[PDB]
């Protein structure tokens, strides 16, 4: 319970400072990249081979897989600075502002601005400007800087609304067969964003564009973790009123007690975020 | 000390059949695939980025990485069957054979036959012939079945010889700066086979050909594990021979490479697997 993830808009200037600062040590030491590669590899790992499913997406493992990813990440954050926790970007309310692109979250004193078209959309403001922050594609080779493109598509021109979220929290079943994209009536698939997609989680990705728009190169952007803290919390919160599928008869690595490549972690090991050691602002 | 690792030519027919069975069981569950990916994963993980080194190859972590790779595999074989251990293929001895392809390892009751040129090289014999054994390519997707290409390359027509192993075993440094393909007088890069290459470890990867000849898909071939047990066995022997020489780099090497660094995709460090006895096994020698 006793470790609290706040709303970014609740953070003090010293917190945003410690966060942004602590994240650079991790990039520096070489531990942040481990997180990029785990996530990339999880996405190549299809369950089973020949399937749309992969270990970390497009199935029930989506939520636990990412829960453990953050938990593992936040612990590393702690080792550097014990006073730091993982914040959440509450995109669903940024979505109401006349111009979400203006949300404090994008301040040069935290993550940084939208991409600079004049530089083919390389972000050139904030701590993760190209030059200060290296990035790497899918082949696992340097790529030359973070690129953002706030609502540049037509598929995802806007962030998800409070009603998109509220309407997901209403789903009875954590997940249903066939435990994939085409999963009807399943809190998992809905939050993820495939029902009339992209929505919710998926939509946030496409909206930011840049690396974030591609699963193979999403963690290259720290927003990735703020986005997923909010996803995690949506679930966390779901978990109080409805408080997993499948248990068995899912593909291997989708069941309650299966291992989640690239780890030996199981859905069950992280079903109670408090037993993990952290809570949200609520 | 208790898991004894046996030469492939010392194996009984039930031993040959216990292993094969178990590997297939691991494959049936979905555990085998996890290993293939772990390896492809590590190879795309450069230390640092922009470098030719990855977490598993081309640098000092190549040796301890695979030790941890096989240790995990063996423990998985063992849970299926308390009796199975990881056999080693002593390829330095098959190299003396008039036609290495005749060796009992490639028997149809163990690993199976070389690729068959009538079918663009797909192995149609043994327990892992295409149809009884499914493969991925380098992007994660089904590929079409195991494929073997015995010494068909100009660069790697021969298996490495015992003389070749004896030269590695000669080196006094575990590795040297800069801890990559270019490290001179380094056991690691010698055994790996980059010194006037391909040699030793690489040579054998190339000689087999097919999946086994490419980093990202090598472990699609169960012989990958037979081959690295030998590599490990040779390293373990170098460790007794040079008892007062330890791993390098001890410190102030690329993160991912130092004595005490974690090894992607794992949290295990070289320092965890430096002595095979504690890990729980021995080679019959
Ligand atoms: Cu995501
Ligand atoms: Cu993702
Ligand atoms: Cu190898
Ligand atoms: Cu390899
Ligand atoms: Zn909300
Ligand atoms: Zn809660
Ligand atoms: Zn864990
Ligand atoms: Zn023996
Ligand atoms: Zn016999
Ligand atoms: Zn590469
Ligand atoms: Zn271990
Ligand atoms: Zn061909
Ligand atoms: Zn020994």
């Amino acid at each position: 319970k006793y470790r609290v993830r706040k709303n970014v808009l609740h953070l003090t200037d010293t917190e945003k400072r410690d966060f942004v600062r602590t994240v650079l040590i991790l990039k520096e030491k070489g531990i942040y990249d481990r997180y990029i590669a785990w996530h990339g590899a999880a996405g190549k790992f299809h369950t089973p081979p020949g399937s749309d499913r992969n270990a970390a997406h497009m199935s029930s493992a989506f939520l636990p897989w990412h829960r453990e990813y953050l938990l593992r990440f936040e612990r590393d954050l702690q080792s550097i600075n014990p006073e730091v926790t993982l914040p959440y970007w509450e995109w669903e309310t940024d979505a109401q502002m006349q111009d979400p692109s203006q949300s404090q979250i994008w301040s040069a004193d935290f993550m940084g601005g939208n991409g600079n078209p004049i530089k083919d959309f390389i972000v050139d403001t904030g701590p993760f400007a190209a030059g200060r922050w290296t990035t790497i594609d899918e082949q696992g080779n340097p790529s030359g800087g973070l690129k953002r493109n706030f609502g540049a598509t037509k598929e995802a021109p806007t962030l998800p609304t409070r009603d998109d979220v509220l309407n997901a929290l209403k789903i009875t079943q954590y997940d249903t067969p066939p435990w994939d994209m085409t999963s009807q009536n399943s809190f998992r698939n809905q939050l993820e964003g495939f029902i009339n997609g992209p929505q919710l989680h998926n939509r946030v990705h496409h909206w930011v564009g840049g690396q974030m728009g591609v699963v193979p190169t999403a963690p290259n952007d720290p927003v990735f973790f703020l986005h997923h803290a909010n996803v995690d919390r949506i679930w966390a919160v779901w978990q109080i009123i409805h408080r997993y599928q499948p248990m068995k008869n899912g593909p291997f690595g989708q069941n309650f007690r299966d291992p989640m490549y690239p780890w030996n972690t199981t859905p069950e090991d992280v079903m109670n975020h408090r037993k993990l050691g952290y809570v949200y602002d609520i």
